[PDB]
Formats: structure tokens, C-alpha cells, sequence
């Protein structure tokens, strides 16, 4: 009775035949180096070349991109009219992207009404609120998933192995087992990252999304080019009155624009440096320099007799996409279904994964059946260009599918 | 001097005479098996029996359950009288569970006065909003702790045992150690848990607490079966007046529903799933199929001679509880007073703990001295039914308490 | 081609030759000793003395302490005069350090004046909102960075050295190594750790930054002893108007300070408990006693040949300070520029840290070349007292520089 299963990345060993072992804390943002001539204990004229390159830690956020946040100044108008009904004329705020307009219609009275005024319950005095002296100050993103991982490079003999391996992984090899454990506790999914010029940026935890209010941290956006997302202005209107004088509006509302005040207590909030860092479509991916966080490495090696490979199997899978619902960008997701076919074994115990470009989205246990199989994989992230290919290991599927677009 | 101490669950090994370990970094959501013969070196005809079952991590979740979320609709009203205070009649809304009332009382005047009404400085125009059109729309949960277990059984020979072991704990015994790292960053204390459905949920990190308006996550709440708390209603009303006509109510606040808002923008929540989730009193444990998710294993064998068991002691502890503070379904906590009696050593650091029915909800690390010790310890969860016990690891006291309901 | 790193803290050893290994999952708030003698396998008289302590697990949190937060009442008064501009009169709220006034100026009317007012378009009605029966409720606290440690001292014959080690990081000596492996995520960056008396807080994570609201967590507050950061009050007024009547005020917003609003409903909230606390400016240290967190040691003894030190370099480097920006007590933090020496070696990658009176707050990787290097390290925490001082290992510069204060 096989009960086959490659989701256990990494070796089992003896310890009496194991003939080194690195064990050390890094600094995240530090390269690591080892080098050294394998001889046989005295008793042979055998020497191996061991030499092993762990890179920087790096930082993967698959993020969803919501443009950028604008500073701009609050002004109030008045327009007045003796008669007719409001939407009879047209006022100067109307070509304001975002502006607030009250009417006070049909409610002319001779102590609230201009001298050449003789309406009473007719007419119209419009009180405008709207946005002007608008400016980008910085271009926002949501956090949706965040990954660390290191670049391991491993030469046994002849043997040259690179691959990158996330943090709480292991490169496994015949003579080599690379283990990674770390945490970090510094960016978290749902932050909002701000980027305020071309070296670093701010977190936010409490960037506005189901309500924004003029003021709040992301309270005037442009989701792209041209179009903003117009924020609440959530004060009252007042038509001050007097005799023989024109209506004038006010506003009893906050007047100060969210950039302000975030700028107003900036050492509020937590700043974060990058270096090296490429943006892609709904991507970001940079070195952290912050050289106070290190993360644990293990090394074991073994130079005359293998180490047992936990994951071994005589397995066979082949795999095709099937269908895609749900969304790139957003926090709840997509689930690709994906079609795996098995053989050579009863049942294998493995992951189906979401991937496109070498870059995965999630990923589903699943103990397989011999002969075909329906797997679903939910995934989070990507973009509108993204493929989502059904994948095992480092085998994919010949194409892959489209997720939506989120926010529609 | 004697200073024992079980604190350290672990063992103490001589690498040389330690005959296997297996190191790997294991798929959350998979389970792992391993079995093995171990036989003697050559120079023997005895073997061992090696079996472990590693099963799939769980996530249980101390909560406060919060009822229903509603979506539902804000209607607006107006009730006017020509004399008479406003107690003196009743308005449509009175029924209305949540509804917010303002009273024009005693501002009669004759260019805001219907045509049958002389008054000045008499009766009464009313204003009542209230919500309508009700629906529940999901569950809610706070949540109050989080931790993560594997199920480890390991046979070595005739020896059978199983222990639900704690992320970052160990599993130990004579031959054979497991110990579990990880580290997840999903869910936090504090967030709050939604489940719309009969799969899976979203979480909210900013769901409403100490100030509820009407359009916030959260807003509309129904603890339990009937009652509502209702949500602010932050606006203004305004009385539209005009000559020979009933006075109107306006209200310039936000109009849109939490739920109607979190739904238009809902690519910006987390989305978590569920597999053979387990609901009961303010408890929930399901295991997370994220398969983008690992943890550390590291399983040590000694065949041979046994491990030096780094919590080995002769002290004996007998316990019962005194009394509690302190309140379940709570970020706040409770505090169980437990008398704990130490034989056969002068001092032992351990732990006790405050458990019911093989759950901890919390533990307090203390010196004992011999004879009797008075400790307090520190916890949070459980439920109305809980009778939390003095526990000093798998031996508990004949009795628990009940702590206090919260939110009273 | 020497390729010096001293940023790996831990050891290469050969499983063979190594004589004891202790590997084992510790109560966070537990200390642990191990003591042993190590005796030649027989085959000799010479035993070494090998004394472990481990001390009980300390966090260090670098803050900004926020002064007090405040309950208190809101009053409602009203001011009226027949005649003169608003600011010709007095009003008794003006000596109230938060309050809120709005004017009706040049408002009189017939139907809204007393009988002595014989005014149209004259005088002022003046409403204002003012706090008063204020009384501090606790000390608020900014979390700007968040570590924990263990105190580890390890005799191993006449060898006796003690260490700091932080959380994933390694104690590393010729003959012993010990590393601590632990995650918690209790605390977060950003949180608001509020103390209420003289034994344990409570965590906000949503204190109010860039707009508190009466009512909000955080809504008043001292940042010092006198002087106070006024709430806003987003509710609007009413001119409450009648005959032969003076005008009277009205507001419509919230009336429940944020203490009120908090205690209604505390049990939302999350408690810690302390031990042994220690407040120093702009930094809080204590021992969690919460004995459901635990963490991973893993000590390693070789008792004959030495461990092969990963970070042994021959590399020699002089420090000094050259400048500094930003500021101390802030989430976006300082820059520290330091000189820094190279000799012995053509290059050396290692990390230069700011550093006071033993207490790290940044650090930077970075290769070195021979001769005269400029290091910039990014840093958060300290308060004006700081001089922070450009540090290798133990060793640090002569003087250190000042940041600036925040929130100027
Ligand atoms: C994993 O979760 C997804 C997400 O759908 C869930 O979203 C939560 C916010 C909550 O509302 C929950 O009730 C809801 O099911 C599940 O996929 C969804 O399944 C439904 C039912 O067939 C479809 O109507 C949705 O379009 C679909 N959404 C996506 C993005 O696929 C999914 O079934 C669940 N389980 C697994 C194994 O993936
Ligand atoms: C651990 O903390 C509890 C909780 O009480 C604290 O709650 C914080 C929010 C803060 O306000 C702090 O000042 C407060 O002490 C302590 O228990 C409390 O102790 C007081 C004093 O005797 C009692 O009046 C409370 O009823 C009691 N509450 C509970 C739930 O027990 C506790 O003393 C403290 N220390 C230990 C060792 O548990
Ligand atoms: C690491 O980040 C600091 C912080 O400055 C950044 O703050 C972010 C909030 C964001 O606005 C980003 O654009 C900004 O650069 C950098 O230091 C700053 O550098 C500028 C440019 O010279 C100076 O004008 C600032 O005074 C200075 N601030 C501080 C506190 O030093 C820093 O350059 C960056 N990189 C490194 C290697 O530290
Ligand atoms: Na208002």
C-alpha cells in the first residue's frame, strides 16, 4: 500500500553520515558566501568542490495599484437666482470633478432675498462645494500578498543547482539541504504603501476604502489617468440670510485636505527604505535594507552516501487548465480549475499550483487519483496579462487563463 | 541545590548516538507520513517498528461571537402637529428599532405653516429616520486568540502515542523528538471574521466597536436573536419650510447602507477558506487549505539509548481552583485562582495553566516552593458553559469556574 | 580573493566531532539552566564544567510616548448681544483650551430677538461647545519598533561570557552555540499601547493620528503636562429661535467622550500583562508573563575541536559619526552618516549600526572597501537625550550625534 507524497520538502539523514553542517543567522539584507575543499578523512586523494551562494533576501508583493492620492484645497460658491427651479441653470462647479452642491429651492423669503428680489417660495440659491488646485502627491498601493525569499546557488562536484527559495522552504539535493526559517513582521496584506517620490515610502493601516471622507488618509484618488474617486464631504450647508442681500452658503464640514494632515503628524507613521526594486503590473518586488532583521540558515551536507529524499516518487502528472473564475488584484481572489491527470501511481499526495512566469498565486493539497482529477487552486494577485497556468513542481500547463478585473 | 524545571520540552542528545533525522519543510495544509524499519547496523536480527502520522495543521480560534451583520434601508419621515408638545403624539417610527428622531417643538411660524395652522411658537414638526427593509447578511466573529496545531503519533516499537502539538512546540519521547516552526501572518487578533454563507469568509480589520455609524463595516448589529444595535446617524436634519405648507424633514448624512458600501468596494477585503470547519461556543477550528503556506518539521530518532528528557522531574503537584475574575468572550480576560500543592522537591519551575475539556486558555510560569502556592493565571476565551481548571500539564483539578459574561 | 563576512552569526561544525546537542521549545517566560559535566569517554581524567542560564525572554519596545488621554464632559453654552460685532464681546468658553464656536453675526430678527432687541441684521448670537470636568485616564504609548531577547550566559571551563541575544539570532562561542528561534505577534508596529494605572495595558490599534473626532480612542489628549490636542466636533449647530426670545444653541453631533465610548464597550479590546517594567524615555522594557508563547533553543557543544567561527575575518575598521537627519520618537526615523575605516583587508561585508549605550536602533549590510568608506544607516527610536554613535560588533565611535525632536 504506496502512500506517495512530495509535499514534504527536505531529507532524512544519519547523523553519523553527515560530514557538515552550517548553522548561523543572517542579516536579511546581507549576501552569504561558502566555500570550501571536501577531502576524503586522510585515506584518499579525492577532493570535492563545495561552494554555495545565498543572496539577499528579497520581498515579492503582489499588490493592486489605486493610483494616485492627490492634495488639493476645498472651495465653497454660491450661485443665486429669483426664480426658476435649480437644475434651470448651470453653475461654475460644474465642471469641478468633485463637488458637493445644495439647493435651496423655492424657498425665497423678502429678510433672505437681494433687493431687485421680489420671490417668495421661488428661485434657487445653490451652494457648491468642490475641489480645485488639485496635485498627485504620491502613488498608492494595496497589499495583497507578501513573500520573502533568497536566491540559493549550490556547486557540489559538478553538480550546479540554483533556485529561489522562499522563506520556511529548503533546496534539497543529493549531498546538499539548504533550510530557510525567518519571520517577518513589518509589512502586513490589506497596508497600503505609499511612494511619494521616484528609496522608501510610508505605510498606512487605515487607508480609506469603503468610506472616504475628505481628510482620511486616500480620501481623493485617480484610480488611473483621468477620473478621480471624489471623497464624502460629510458637514452641513447653511444659507446665511439677510435683507435686501444675496444668499451666502457656508460649510460647517472639515476644510483640510487628507494630504495635510497626514503631513501635519507624519512621525505617526511607519516609513519603509527599499533598494533594487522593479515594478511590474500589480507587482513590486526590492531588497529591504533594514539590516536589524536576520533570518536562520541551515546547511547539511552529506559527501559520500545520498540523502533520502522525503519527497521521492515515482509519480507521473500531467496537467491542463480548465476554467477561471474571480478576480486579478483583489483580496478575495481567483480559483483556477486545472485538470491532472496521474500516473504510475495509486494516489499521490502532492500540490497543484497557480503560476505564471515562474511567479506562483496559490497553491492546493490534493491526494491525486490515478487517472484524471478536477483540482481547484485559489490564487490571489496578478494582473490582466496574467495567464494563470496549472503547475506541479516546476512542470506547467501549455496555457493558461485570464482572471477579471477587480473593482468593475 | 536542586532546581528542577519543565519549562523546556526537548531533549539533551549525543549526535553520535543518534541514528536518524528527518529535517523538511512541510505543505501546511498536507499531512505527512513516515515509516521505516530500523534494523541493527548488521551484526543483529532486531528490528524496529518506526511509524509517525503528521496530520494537517488546524487553526483554532477563541472568539467573541457577535451575531448578525443587516443591510437595510434608511427612510426618512415627517410628522407635524399645529399644537401640543411632541411626547404628546406618536410618530410612525416608534416601532422602528433603529431610528433617530429630532423635534422642531414650539417653532410654528406662518411661512412654515400648513394653511389650517395659525401657530406661532406651537406644537411640534418631527423628523424620523429609521432603518427598514432588514436582511442579516452574514455572522460575525471577533477574534480573541489565535493558535495553530498539528496532530502528531509516533509508534516506535511497541510504543503508540499521539499529542496535538502547538506551533513552535515539541513532541517528545524516549526515542523520538518532533518539534513544529512556523510562523503564519493571516489573521490577527482584533480582526473580525464575516461568513456571508452555509467555504470560506472575509476579514475586516476595522469592523465597528466603540463608535458605530451608519454605513460602516459593522454598522447594523444583531447580538442575538432580537435586538438591534443600532448604528449613529452623524448628519443634520433640516425643516424645508414654506408659506401655506406641512413643514418637510431633510437629512444630509450618508445614505448607503455598511454593507452596500463594503459590497461596492469588496476587492479591497481579505478573503480566507475553510475546510471541515468545527463552530461551538465562541470557538471555531478549521484547517486553512492555503496550500502557499509551510512549517518546519524536524523529527530526531535515537534507537538505542534514550533521549535525556530536558524536563524530567520527581516533584509531584496536586491542584484545585480558589476563585476567578475576569470575563469569557474577551479581550480583556479572566484571572483563575488556583492552590497548588508541591511534593517531593524544594522548589520546581513549570507552568500552570487555565484549561476545560483539553483546551488552554492561558498559562502562568511560576517557582513553586514545597508545600502549598497560591497562582494566578492569566487567560482569554471560553464561553458561558466554560469551567475553567487548574491544570499542570495533562492532570487537571476536579473542578473549573465560570468567568462573567462580557459586554454587560 | 578574499571575500570577508562578518554578517553570519553562527557555526560550522561536523556532526562526528560534535559531543552534545540540546534542542527544545521554551516557555517565553521562562529562565532555563543547564549545568553538566563533560567527561572524555573514558580514556581520561579531565572533565570540563559546562554551566548554561537562559534567562527569561524580555521585549524592548522603542516609543513615542503620546502624555495622557483624557475623559470629560461637553457643554453647550449660548452668548447673546443686541448690537456689535461678535469679537467685541467676551465669551465665557474662551479661557476653555478646547472649544468650539460658531458665530450668528449680523443675524437679528424679530421673530429669533428678546424683547429688549429691537435689532435686524445686528449684534451676535454666539453658540460654543467647550470641554470641561476633564480628568486624565492613562498614558498612551506609540509602538515605533518592537524586539525581544534573551540574557544568555554560558560557562563552558573558564570561559564565562553573557550575551544579549535577540529573537532569531545566535550566541556563538568556540565551544557552544546557542540560537533562539521564536515568532510572536502580539504587538505591532503603529499600535497604541495605553497604561491606565501604576501590571499590564491595553492595545489600540486604531488611536486616533490625523483626524480625532470627539469620541474617538485618543480623542483628548496632553502630549505634556499642560496644553492639550483639541478634538474636532464634526456635528453641526442650531440657532433655536422664538418670539420675544433669547436665541439658544443647540449641537447635533456626539456627545460621549471617547473614554465613555472605550469603557462601554472594553471587552473589544486587547489586554497584556506586565513584569518587571521599565520606562526610560521614549523606550518601555518588560517580561511578558503570558505563558502561552514559547520560542526555540537549540544549543550545540563541541567539548574537543573548536567550531569553525563563520564570521572569523582578520578585517579591522575605525568609526566615527560625520552627520545625521530626521528625528527621534518617529515612525519615518533618522539617517546616520558615519565614516568608517577599512584596513587589513581588501574588502569586508559586514553591517554598521547606530547604536547608544548598548542599545541598537538601526543597522546597515554593506561591503566595505580598503581605506575610507561614508555609511548611511537608517535608524527609528531614542529621544533627545540619544546620541547615537556608529557602531561595529561591540564596538562603537567616540561621540554620537542628536536626532531632532518630531512633530515640530
Ligand atoms: C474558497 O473561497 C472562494 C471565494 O468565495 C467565497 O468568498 C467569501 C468572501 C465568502 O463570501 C464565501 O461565502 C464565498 O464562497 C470560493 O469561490 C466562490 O464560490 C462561489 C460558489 O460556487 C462562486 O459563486 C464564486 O464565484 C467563487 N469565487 C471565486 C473567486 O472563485 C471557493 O468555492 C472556496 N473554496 C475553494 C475550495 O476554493
Ligand atoms: C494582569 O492583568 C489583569 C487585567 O487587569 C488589567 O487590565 C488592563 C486593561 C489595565 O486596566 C490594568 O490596569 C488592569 O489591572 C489584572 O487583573 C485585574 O486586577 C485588578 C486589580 O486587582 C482587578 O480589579 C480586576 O478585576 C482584575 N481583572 C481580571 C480580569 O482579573 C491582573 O492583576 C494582572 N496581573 C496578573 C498577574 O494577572
Ligand atoms: C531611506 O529613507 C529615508 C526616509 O526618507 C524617505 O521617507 C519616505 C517617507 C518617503 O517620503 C521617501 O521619498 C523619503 O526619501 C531617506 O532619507 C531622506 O532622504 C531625503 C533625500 O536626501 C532627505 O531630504 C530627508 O531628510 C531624509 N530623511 C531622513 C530621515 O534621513 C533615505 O535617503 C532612504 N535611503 C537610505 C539609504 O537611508
Ligand atoms: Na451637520
Amino acid at each position: 500500500t504506496p502512500v506517495w507524497n512530495d509535499n514534504a520538502h527536505g531529507v532524512g539523514s544519519v547523523p553519523m553520515h553527515t560530514d557538515l553542517e552550517l548553522d548561523f543567522s543572517l542579516t536579511s539584507s546581507s549576501k552569504y558566501t561558502y566555500r570550501r575543499k571536501l577531502t576524503n578523512p586522510l585515506e584518499e586523494a579525492q577532493s570535492i568542490d563545495l561552494h554555495i551562494e545565498i543572496e539577499e533576501q528579497t520581498i515579492g508583493v503582489d499588490v493592486h495599484a489605486l493610483g494616485h492620492w492627490f492634495d488639493g484645497r476645498l472651495n465653497l460658491k454660491t450661485s443665486f437666482h429669483c426664480y426658476g427651479a435649480c437644475t434651470k441653470y448651470e453653475y461654475p462647479w460644474h465642471t469641478a470633478k468633485c463637488h458637493y452642491e445644495r439647493d435651496y429651492q423655492y424657498e425665497t423669503s423678502h429678510g433672505c432675498n437681494p433687493s431687485d428680489c421680489p420671490g417668495v417660495g421661488t428661485g434657487c440659491t445653490a451652494c457648491g462645494l468642490y475641489l480645485d488646485q488639485l496635485k498627485p502627491v504620491g502613488s498608492a498601493y494595496k497589499i495583497i500578498t507578501i513573500r520573502y525569499s533568497r536566491r540559493v546557488c549550490v556547486q557540489f562536484g559538478e553538480e550546479n543547482l540554483c533556485k529561489i527559495i522562499d522563506m520556511n522552504d529548503c533546496f534539497v539535493s543529493r549531498h546538499v539541504k539548504v533550510c530557510i526559517i525567518g519571520t517577518v513582521s513589518k509589512f502586513s496584506q490589506g497596508d497600503t504603501l505609499l511612494f511619494f517620490g521616484p528609496g522608501g515610502g510610508l505605510i498606512f493601516k487605515h487607508w480609506c476604502t469603503s468610506t472616504c471622507q475628505f481628510g482620511d488618509p486616500g480620501d481623493i484618488m485617480s484610480p488611473r489617468d483621468k477620473g478621480f474617486l471624489c471623497p464624502e464631504f460629510p458637514g452641513s450647508f447653511r444659507k446665511k440670510c439677510n435683507f435686501a442681500t444675496t444668499p451666502i452658503c457656508e460649510y460647517d464640514g472639515n476644510m483640510v485636505s487628507g494630504y495635510k494632515k497626514v503631513m501635519a503628524t507624519i512621525d505617526s507613521f511607519q516609513s519603509f527604505n527599499t533598494s533594487t526594486m522593479h515594478f511590474t503590473d500589480e507587482r513590486i518586488e526590492w531588497k529591504d535594507p533594514d539590516g536589524m532583521l536576520r533570518d536562520h540558515i541551515n546547511i547539511l551536507v552529506t559527501k559520500d552516501i545520498d540523502f533520502d529524499n522525503l519527497g521521492e516518487n515515482p509519480c507521473k502528472i500531467g496537467l491542463q487548465t480548465s476554467s477561471i473564475e474571480g478576480a486579478w488584484g483583489s483580496g478575495v481572489g481567483f480559483t483556477l480549475t486545472c485538470l491532472v491527470s496521474l500516473t504510475e501511481c495509486p494516489t499521490f499526495l502532492t500540490s497543484i499550483k497557480a503560476c505564471d512566469k515562474a511567479i506562483c498565486y496559490g497553491a492546493e493539497s490534493v491526494t491525486l487519483t490515478r487517472g484524471q482529477n478536477t483540482v481547484k487552486v485559489s490564487g490571489k494577485g496578478g494582473h490582466s496579462g496574467s495567464t494563470f497556468r496549472c503547475c506541479h513542481g516546476e512542470d506547467c500547463s501549455q496555457i493558461g487563463l485570464h482572471a477579471a478585473a477587480p473593482h468593475l
